[PDB]
């Protein structure tokens, strides 16, 4: 009975800031936990005690997380972790051990694991939402854990063989894309993914999500043995984050029966992206770790692929000049020969280009190949000299963020993918914030009073992608602009794809269509090896990691037939 049918109200004339990758989030989550005085309040789906939250490593252990923990823990600070009981199967993740690794730091934290592993029942879902939650006055909401990879600044650097600093230690210098992995010889896979934060009643909203969540698990525990848990209670109506802006903020979940015990599952932070779209004016931002909608009723259900095509055409009818933009990951991150790898590669090209139901499909059934002059797939890409060897790795973009005309931004957990936006399957946290001051703005050549909070993170997010940071940064003011769309956007994206392709060699490429043509294209000779001084300058051209998005890679493969079996007892609504 809020808007969007949410659990929490509007919070008018709240405090709230933006994170553009883990580093400066990382850096304010450990000085808000340090200055916490009754509790702290921590869900992740994947938690790893000894990372350091303040980089690079200043004062010994100081500000690595289970020693940030157990320093206020010791102070009589109540801290209370809730993770998620991975499968069994699952090999990587083993959170018994950090169950018992953050409790035996001290007593005052008590750590709790949902699902059930002694429930008869079978859990498909998962608790995938990730916030911080201090005094019930500060919390962090987005899409980045307290996990291993997840650190990460705005070069998104993939080499770190220092001793001349060494950012990523040990188990923290990951590649989750195609054996502990060589420093020396392989590259890491970057991170780049976006955060935020919010105070006061909204992050009490926030904390009511924790708490029912918190009682709910308890009681599920306690169909099977007794717990010496305490029950949480809500805080009744003092920190500040530096550099926050004032703006409306509205707390959004995907909640149901199973992970919080709720009568009515509720879905408002899919609702919210379809309004968001649906009453956007001038352009929409994605980037998304997973791009699968365009609803057919039988497999996919979210409304949100559906939703950007349907506003397409409404720009196309009444002469409207739109841009949408959409940024996903090259490859899904998954250990091709893989079972989870080829069925997201393929719900993802379902939604953007492959079929009568897809986006491009829906344009292109009604303006043809005019659909250019308003949607763009691009990835990221970057490179690297390491060990005297040329080597390139995708960026992975595990950001879950929409922002929406300088004014609406929505920052969480939530992919687009029926698991996040259902409510139903897998449980998750976002916000969404409409800005209330403004501030002189550019928007189709005229005069434009944008946001504060919303254009300062689009700023942000366009320098980084487009390689205009620490720069003048003159022509990305206006977002919309013909000027900018086709000559800076669309060129940048386009050129770096082509110039990894003749440099490097790398997948995916639009030019495989077939697992035959995989093997032929990667045991040619590579450009980066033969000729470095060639690859070296034609590199020095790339601005930025945006690259375009290959729409034929492997585009003769087919789904069933490579994953399905004679008997399969494993629904393809798992993938979706
Ligand atoms: C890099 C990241 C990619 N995962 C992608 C898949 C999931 C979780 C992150 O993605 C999502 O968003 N939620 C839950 C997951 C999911 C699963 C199936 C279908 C989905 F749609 C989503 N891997 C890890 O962190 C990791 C790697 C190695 C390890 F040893 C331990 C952890």
């Amino acid at each position: 009975d809020h808007r969007f049918g949410s659990y929490a109200a509007i919070q008018e004339n709240a405090l709230a800031k933006w994170y553009v990758n883990a580093k400066g989030y990382f850096e304010d989550v450990a000085n808000a936990m340090e200055e916490a005085n009754e509790e702290i309040f921590i869900t992740d789906w994947w938690l790893s005690p000894e990372i350091f939250l303040k980089r690079p490593v200043v004062e010994g252990n100081r500000w690595r997380l289970d020693c940030i923990l157990k320093r206020k823990a010791q102070q009589g600070v109540r801290i209370f972790i809730m993770l998620y009981k991975e499968v069994e199967l699952a090999l990587g993740i083993n959170s018994e051990y950090t169950k018992r690794t953050l409790m035996r730091l001290h007593p005052n934290i008590k750590v709790m694991r949902h699902p059930d592993h002694v429930s008869s029942t079978v859990y498909l879902w998962a608790h995938h939402e990730k916030l911080v939650i201090i005094d019930q006055s500060v919390a962090f909401v987005g899409g980045i854990d307290l996990a291993y990879g997840r650190w990460d600044d705005n070069e998104h650097r993939l080499t770190d063989v220092g001793s001349e600093t060494r950012f990523w230690h040990g188990k923290d210098y990951c590649n989750f894309v195609f054996d502990f992995i060589d420093r020396y010889s392989t590259p890491r896979m970057p991170w780049h993914d976006i955060a935020s934060a919010v105070h006061g009643k909204a992050a009490r909203d926030v904390a009511r999500h924790f708490i029912q969540r918190w009682n709910f698990t308890k009681i599920m525990k306690s169909k099977y043995r007794s717990l010496s848990y305490p029950f949480l209670l809500p805080k009744s109506q003092r920190y500040q984050v530096p550099g926050s802006v004032h703006a409306n903020v509205q707390l959004l979940r995907s909640a149901a029966d199973w992970s919080a015990g709720i009568k009515y599952h509720e879905e408002s932070i899919h609702a919210a992206y379809v309004h968001v779209i649906e009453n956007s004016r001038h352009y929409i931002y994605i980037e998304n770790q997973f791009f699968i909608s365009c609803a057919d009723d039988k497999v996919v259900f979210n409304k949100i692929g559906d939703a950007i095509a349907q506003r397409i055409l409404k720009a196309h009818r009444e002469n409207q000049k739109y841009r949408v933009y959409v940024v996903i990951p090259l490859l899904p991150g998954f250990e091709g020969g893989g079972n989870a790898l080829q069925a997201i590669m393929h719900f993802n090209y379902r939604t953007m280009c492959r079929g009568e139901n897809s986006i491009l499909g829906q344009l292109k059934a009604e303006l043809g190949n005019q659909w250019i002059n308003y949607i763009s797939f691009c990835g990221l890409r970057t490179h690297a000299e390491l060990e005297g060897n040329l080597v390139t790795e995708l960026i992975y973009v595990h950001s879950k963020l929409l922002i929406a005309d300088d004014n609406t931004v929505i920052i969480g957990s939530a992919n687009i993918n029926d698991r996040s936006m259902l409510g139903k399957r897998d449980s998750e946290m976002a916000v969404i914030v409409q800005d209330t001051e403004t501030v002189p703005s550019v928007m189709d050549g005229k005069e434009y009073q944008a946001g504060r909070f919303a254009r300062g993170l689009r700023l942000q997010c366009f320098r980084v992608v487009l390689g205009y940071l620490d720069d003048p940064s003159e022509d990305i003011q206006d977002p919309v602009s013909d000027k900018f769309f086709k000559e800076v956007w669309v060129s940048t994206a386009a050129r770096n794809a082509t110039i990894y392709d003749k440099v490097f060699r790398c997948l995916p490429n639009d030019e495989v269509h077939n697992l035959i043509q995989l093997r032929d294209f990667i045991n040619k000779p590579v450009l980066a090896k033969e000729d470095p001084i060639r690859a070296e300058e034609e590199l020095k051209k790339i601005r930025g990691f945006l690259v375009q998005f290959p729409f034929y890679f492997l585009s003769e493969e087919s789904l069933l037939p490579s994953v399905g079996t004679k008997e399969a007892i494993v629904p393809m609504e798992v993938w979706t």
